[PDB]
């Protein structure tokens, strides 16, 4: 009934590559070890944000600090169900690093899922494991994958994913939610009662992590996820905001990767909804003050439908009077919204702690994304079996 | 480092300013020294940190999109240590906004610290995020107040007579409670606050025009504009090319282990007059703002014969830092005597100046109708000594 | 018959000022030290990247940290031949430093070839040695120069360079071309050979260095060179990455120069030069996958002109199937893409030396850029003779 997977991570690997795959996988209850070669548990790599800017190629600015939970060095290759190897700029220096090679070999021979995106599949090619085998990656892959052998896939669209037996590929992390889905089949895995609408409440400068990871991981279970932000449209886009935990009092803050609106604001119905998720960073506090963000809140906490709300993004719920006499935690700083908003205050310590109130789940920041993913699918009926 | 208990003396007195990381750079700084211009001892504290110890700082502009932007300010250095502080000796309180209140308001010791300031009576005035810090300590119930606009939900949860920010430079007071939305409000903010402290302003019905460029210093325009604007000065800003409204990007420099400065960006700055309506006699004197602006302002011929107008007529200028280029270039500097930024030494010397070493560094200096300053450091005695050429006075 | 050059650093001097010089001198076959106030050998200064963007003067990024070779409380002056001092906002203090007087005033009175370029004048100023000498500088170094009795030469253009005597002068980096070849003449050196048509094929996020060295160092011999990209023109330009190592498991990535394009894609024919040259960075990644880019090489290739291809550029090669039988280095991690492209890998070891196999020259990275240079000039029949 359970499983285990390693990521093989390195420095300014892409920040959404490792981290949305990280913890979708354990919101769906698999154990998740991230290793890197010359480091152990604890350490932090470094990771890229790769977007586009209207140039003819990605632009790359710091993402958030990745902390590793295990030890490259002691890593015993047979207590995992299988791999999975984010892109970026780190694969390119990972596939020349011997002891990568060798672990990249050894785990292809066991038959055993390796699910590989966008430049990942760099560390296939070195380790020879992709002779006669079909897959896609990052178009720019795509010559040392054909010279390895492979069946080259070319990916139409950015989005485009690859599965062969045990060989899943991806090109981009738009591709995230049916890559992450193909293997979770690989490993096994049954998805029930993902035939859900979500909604997502964005705005600008939102957190990076706390808008891409749940909504890459709901997509990932089959569920529509939409994102809507008041005077924006569809294909509209809004900037978002990386916080990190740098060492001073309180969080830094740089940019993060664009995020895409799927939907018009004024067109929506909260009634054709399932959930509600609201995302953190720095938008809440500013969505907190529209009058039509307010009533959408209402609507649905009045229907009794899940709603998913982390770090500032109880300051909407707040404002719009829907915590009086109801328990949930928020980011530490936000206690005083939900004091002040009638609420009792559920204590995030560690900071990861998710909690659940009738219709109503709670986190405190993007460390706890695994039980606010895990207790929101518990609302909603979903289920990942093994 | 000021004379730390000198506000106690009669015709003056003692501010706490309430800091933290993240704090908006110019919501700190602008007071920390307009204050000082003014004859006021500040000390400034952050919960957990002691004298000397420093705070990042926020820069928080927009930008076109549907809340601000931010990036990293100067770093700001404490010169009073938080859990030493004697509450008793303070006669009023400055909160500064950015994203240091969210987290000061949830720090136990700063809010016993505003409650007990809160029940004195003695005057607080707090802007844009500060305003968290009040409900946090509930010391705004029945009260008047504004702030900024997402700031709104908790002040009403916490029993206050809110009033909406219409434009961004609203400032409200009830009582002892001063409350401005973003620092767009300084000027009043600040005069609001002097008046509660008992302080009287004369003399300050002046036109002040400031030559300003792009890549000026962050705190070397944006301090000395908005302190004379809090005295009840009409300040103006122009820049050669740019018109009422155009802004100039600025840069922020600071001291991080180098040989010379680093430079980041700091905010945008707004002009307020059309470069080529200006009517340089009708003004009563020149400030000239450092940073890399002065060294391209001092090839334009309409600076140069703003500055030799002044000069000529003998009415005040005061230029900081940089700024000394353009009156080197104006051959206005020949005989005088003057400090800059040090590397500056050059310019002035090679311009027929003579040098008055900037030692300590925050030390301005005045030769007749010419004030001078080394660097930004030196806003306090930058903006008193060219008051005191004005004829201003702000007395307790 | 050589020559041993003095290049005065210090922290925010201009990237481009002192790499160019520094690298081309030695491509030449000059020996290079360069010093700063304070500092020994082994040290780094950081450096500042000055661009246009449309503001009334240049902004500021930080650029490559340079690290000196040389230590200068022990410089022994009657062992220089000549003085190169770059810009930036390093020579505004450098100027008011005693000791940095004193060694340009004792320089001076030699006699012996003084390169300065944009704010490098001040220097000059504050040394007083350029009274009734013609000199050009940045705009706004004029007054200085001029009230330290210079005859001053407004620079209408930024490549505007001067020379009076042992005084060569240039006004930005715009000038290195002129400025650096008025300066290899004035150390006595001739050189022959140089009236080839050079074509570097650009792109965007093309490494910082491994375009503007290049292509400025040819220059300064007296090639004609074009730069292009595909899909742009004549007058476009292309934005530029920055990579430095500054302790993680791969390079770090900044913003650079953005870098103008000289001539169109569209138009061009590959036989009406004389040989090619490939920068490193993003950019091979993504014209690898350009047929026209690939067509370009191929003829380059099979009529056995030079061809120098540094770090990431050879993935181009690789991809074009002319790496085939062929010895050559790249960036490490681009082994993968030499291999695979049936190439014989040359060790870079150190990183800083290249390879020719024929017609072929390699480089692993930016540090490699005299020998990068020096190989091709072999090719090319291009000397500097003393």
């Amino acid at each position: 009934n359970s499983r285990t997977v390693l990521i093989l991570c390195g420095d300014y690997m892409e920040d959404y590559e490792v981290m949305v795959p990280f913890q979708a996988l354990q919101a769906f209850g698999i154990t998740v070890h991230t290793v890197c070669p010359g480091k152990k548990a604890g350490d932090s790599c470094p990771t890229a944000v790769h977007d586009f800017c209207g140039h003819q190629t990605y632009f790359e600015s710091r993402g958030h600090n990745f902390t590793l939970n295990a030890t490259f060095d002691e890593v015993d290759l047979s207590k995992y169900d299988g791999l999975v190897i984010p892109g970026g700029r780190a694969p390119e220096y990972l596939a020349l690093t011997a002891s990568v090679v060798e672990l990249v070999k050894e785990f292809s021979r066991s038959g055993k899922p390796i699910a590989s995106i966008c430049h990942g599949q760099l560390i296939l090619a070195a380790a020879d494991t992709v002779n006669g085998r079909k897959c896609t990656a990052y178009a720019t892959v795509g010559p040392s994958l054909v010279a390895a052998g492979a069946k080259w896939v070319e990916p139409i669209t950015p989005d485009v994913c690859v599965v062969d037996g045990s060989l899943i590929t991806a090109a981009t992390y738009e591709g995230h939610p049916e890559f992450i889905q193909l293997f979770v089949k690989a490993l096994g895995g049954k998805i029930t009662g993902a035939n859900k609408r979500i909604l997502f409440l964005c705005g600008d400068y939102m957190e990076d992590y706390e808008v891409k990871v749940p909504f890459q991981s709901l997509q990932a279970l089959g569920c529509q996820v939409d994102a809507v932000c008041p005077e924006k449209k569809a294909g509209d886009r809004c900037p978002t905001a990386i916080h990190d935990f740098e060492g001073d009092q309180t969080y830094s803050e740089k940019p993060g990767h664009t995020f895409a609106l799927t939907t018009n604001f004024d067109d929506l119905v909260s009634s054709s909804y399932d959930a509600l998720v609201i995302p953190g960073g720095r938008a809440p506090e500013y969505l907190a003050l529209n009058e039509h963000v307010l009533n959408i809140v209402k609507e649905f906490m009045n229907s009794e439908k899940p709603v998913a709300s982390i770090c500032h993004g109880q300051q909407i719920l707040a404002a719009a009077g829907v915590l009086k006499g109801r328990k949930c935690t928020a980011y530490p700083a936000v206690k005083l919204n939900v004091v002040l908003g009638g609420g009792t205050w559920l204590e995030p310590d560690p900071i990861d702690r998710c909690f659940t109130d009738g219709n109503l789940v709670t986190g405190a920041a993007w460390p706890g994304h695994p039980e606010f993913v895990s207790q929101l699918m518990a609302l909603l009926g979903i289920q990942v079996s093994f």
